[PDB]
């Protein structure tokens, strides 16, 4: 399940917008403050942040 690791380039409502698909219940509506953002490196944890340079 491949999320957005790095979720500076979406805003504060795509790396919602997949959270839900991503299992993460969404609180509120506009953006508390940077709550998905952060939200979103928490349960999400940017899952693989590197992307592997070939060195196991």
């Amino acid at each position: 399940p491949e999320f957005l690791e790095d979720p500076s380039v979406l805003t504060k409502d795509k790396l919602k917008s997949e959270l839900v698909a991503n299992n993460v219940t969404l609180p509120a509506g506009e953006q508390r403050k940077d709550v998905y953002v952060q939200l979103y490196l928490q349960h999400l944890t940017a899952r693989n942040r590197p992307p592997l340079p070939a060195g196991t």
